[PDB]
């Protein structure tokens, strides 16, 4: 019956079209502009993401009904603001509540003014108030410079901060260095559907942002993610609820912010309870790739809900799920593509194969970009669901692939 449009290119978006393909609510399926991948279970619609006018048109004339974007580009240009004004449900935050991962400046600023637990965090253009407040602070404690060092002495911090203002990127408004407490403990990745005020909990996900095995190299979209995530308490898992995503909703919405959509808040267990790291107006990546097929509920039926602000009881598989990215070798950094990948037909149909940057060429598959797939899979337990993914993964050859063997290590160990 609904003509569904989905907004995006990578792994995430073939998650979200994957299950929403499964809706018996779901009459036609696009993605745009999607990928290769994806074209199996949608068909694509050759519009860039940014081309809000172009998608605009796409949605009046292919009568779409429902519209849920992937990636924060589109939603910081402000689709969701357009879409609206054209009379098109769209499911997504405005370009005002978009804000809240668009600026980490403006989420630490509502963070603060609405009491929402968070890493203190505050930018500097002069030495001495840097100064001030390190000593202030003690140390550990993280300089960023416009690069970033946890500093774990308050000399090393002063030096550091110092150096930031002095070598530092020249401003309009000068050179700048931001300094952000130091938080230790079990990082998570908590998603919830938002329509205003009413927050809808998702499964929780953890994430491997680091580049290689045993968390190490530069950060990066993410590696990899598993859900759920046993170390992590129900206790904490309820505090982040009430303490961070209720109020930040309510708080978005006081500040004349409203959202609507998936709130996405990239958070670290502490001694303390939840904090905030990051704010993210969508659903993650690869979060999303595990996450969603632990959902027994349809999406497309729970996504309407949300956005009617009808009351909502989200079903889950007790079945663990686990991720690995396969990346372009050299990502984050400089990357190539043209790599020859083989041996995606020998995966068991049961492994979930989430393309995120591969191209189709004369036959072919081929890298096509940082993150090109990521292969998860099902399990009683989170040890075979990595055991499954990694079996499956040694059926892909492709010398332009690399990826961690240590996703989920966190949770089995």
């Amino acid at each position: 019956h609904m003509n569904v449009l989905v907004i995006g290119r990578g792994g995430r978006e073939h998650a979200i079209a994957w299950k929403a393909a499964q809706s018996p609510l779901v009459g036609k399926l696009y993605v745009a502009p999607g990928n290769p991948g994806i074209a199996d279970v949608a068909e694509l619609v050759h519009i860039d993401e940014l081309d809000i006018e172009a998608l605009v048109q796409f949605a009046k004339q292919q009568a779409i009904d429902l519209t849920i974007v992937g990636p924060e580009a589109p939603l910081a240009s402000g689709i969701v603001d357009r879409f609206m004004a054209e009379g098109l449900r769209i499911f997504g935050p405005s370009q005002r509540a978009a804000l809240i991962e668009g600026s980490k400046a403006f989420a630490k600023e509502l963070m603060k003014k609405y009491g929402i637990p968070t890493a203190d965090h505050a930018a500097f253009t002069s030495y001495e108030e840097a100064k001030a407040y390190i000593e202030q602070k003690g140390a550990p404690i993280v300089i960023k410079a416009d690069g970033v060092t946890v500093a774990q002495t308050v000399e090393e911090a002063l030096a550091a901060a110092k150096a930031a203002l002095v070598d530092g990127q020249f401003g309009t408004a000068g050179s700048q260095v931001v300094i952000e407490e130091y938080l230790e403990g079990e990082e998570f990745s908590f998603m919830a559907f938002v329509n205003g005020e009413k927050v809808y909990p998702l499964a929780i996900a953890q994430d491997h942002k680091r580049a290689y095995d045993g968390d190490e190299g530069p950060n990066t979209g993410g590696m990899g993610a598993y859900s759920p995530v046993p170390q992590i308490s129900d206790e904490m898992m309820d505090a982040a609820l009430e303490a961070i995503l209720r109020p930040a909703a309510k708080a978005l919405a006081a500040e004349g912010r409203p959202f609507l959509g998936v709130l996405y808040a990239g958070l670290m267990a502490t001694a303390n309870g939840p904090k905030v790291i990051e704010f993210n107006a969508r659903f993650g990546d690869p979060e999303a790739q595990v996450v969603l097929p632990r959902l027994k509920t349809d999406l497309v039926e729970a996504v309407l809900a949300v956005m009617d602000g009808k009351e909502l009881e989200l079903e889950w598989t007790d079945e663990a799920v686990l991720g690995v990215v396969l990346a372009a070798k050299g990502y984050p950094g400089a990357y190539e593509r043209g790599a020859e990948i083989r041996g995606l037909d020998r995966i068991s149909p049961d492994a979930l194969l989430f393309h995120a940057g591969t191209k189709r060429e004369g036959g072919a598959w081929y890298t096509n970009g940082g993150r090109v797939l990521l292969l998860a899979a099902k399990g009683e337990t989170l040890a075979k669901a990595k055991e499954k993914a990694y079996e499956q993964l040694a059926a892909i050859d492709c010398d332009g692939l690399f990826y961690r063997r240590d996703i989920g290590r966190r949770a089995i160990e």
